[PDB]
């Protein structure tokens, strides 16, 4: 569990930022290059505040599977000259399951806070706030608003991005390797 | 840093609770027996909500040093029949300094969240929100309200209780062994 936190803390320090869109404040993970990722419901506009700085969003892909079903992630390419440490190698090919995960959040409400959400099982199908959604990971932890974009980790693994919950369970969209090249 | 988090998580699970008084919501650490501890400014009343349950407070000691100077901790004895796992052995005789600390918080705003506040140095004297105060530990972390009563830890050590900050530094009252027998 320590090693997971240890990984979590170096990962967030190296690849995360706090983002403001018009839909709220979110944690954001840079994946490679100038591409990062947000929960879909961050509905990012044509520009964003990234660590308190205006950044224009070159592109954005609201992800759905073949049958078109909601996956709940948006990817965005950012005109900044800086390139994110490529972490694609940490992203799995299919939904991961771990016994001890850490959820990492980096915003104004929760600056650099980590939550031992313990055990994460592929939940799969979920009707999320009315929306048919798939590829969800589920963890037993009493999650809260302001936590979206939160990064779900174990040692060695970026498992996905936090997108919802209700009182005593939370849910991440699984962050799969092939969403980027 | 992992081992610190690992210690933090077992400690909070075993000895912490979420407390409501009329002054707000706080993290509370049970020390031994029926004695726990709150930041002074929790100003606890004759009864408290401990994990959503009314508990009457048998006694309360607002701690000051010899010269009478503010220490900013209140200790309280609780009529519950349950006895806290005695953790007095984890409390140092003088102000600790560590290179890697974790701050643990357990309330409604922050349920079971941990913050790697890194390096903690005895700050000593501080005029805290107008109040002359001593025995403060200082950490460089952008702390927030709702974090008071937060427990400051490294591996093996309960260092003290979170009591304030301003933007980019936070401060705990050092939690010393002799405050209890
Ligand atoms: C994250 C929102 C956020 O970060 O705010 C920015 C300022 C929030 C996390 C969630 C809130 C309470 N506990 C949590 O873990 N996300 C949601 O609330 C999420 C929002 C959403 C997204 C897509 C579509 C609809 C709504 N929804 C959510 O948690 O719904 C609860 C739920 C769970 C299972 C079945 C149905 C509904
Ligand atoms: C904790 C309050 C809390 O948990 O609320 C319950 C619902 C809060 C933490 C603090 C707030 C912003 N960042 C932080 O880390 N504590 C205080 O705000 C603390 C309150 C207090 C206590 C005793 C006397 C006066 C005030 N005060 C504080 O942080 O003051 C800032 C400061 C720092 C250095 C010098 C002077 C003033």
């Amino acid at each position: 569990m320590g090693p997971a936190f240890e990984f979590a803390v170096a990962m967030m320090k190296r690849n995360s930022s706090t983002v403001k869109t018009e839909y709220g404040e979110f944690t954001m993970l840079g994946i490679y290059d100038r591409w990062a990722v947000l929960p879909r419901h961050a509905k990012p506009g044509p520009t964003i505040l990234m660590n308190d700085q205006e950044v224009g969003v070159l592109d954005a892909k609201e992800l759905v599977d073949k049958d078109g079903t909601n996956l709940e992630l948006t990817l965005l390419k950012l005109n900044r000259n800086e390139k994110f440490r490529d972490i694609r190698g940490f992203l799995a090919k299919e939904e991961v399951e771990v016994n001890e995960a850490v959820l990492a959040i980096n915003t104004s409400k929760f600056p650099n806070m980590y939550i031992p959400v313990g055990q994460v099982t592929e939940y799969g199908f979920l009707n999320l706030g009315g929306t048919p959604t798939k590829r969800m990971l589920m963890y037993n932890f009493p999650t809260r608003a302001g936590q979206c974009g939160g990064v779900l980790m174990s040692t060695g693994k970026v498992l996905g991005i936090h997108v919802g919950g209700n009182g005593h369970q939370g849910f991440s969209a699984a962050l799969l390797k092939h969403y980027f090249n």
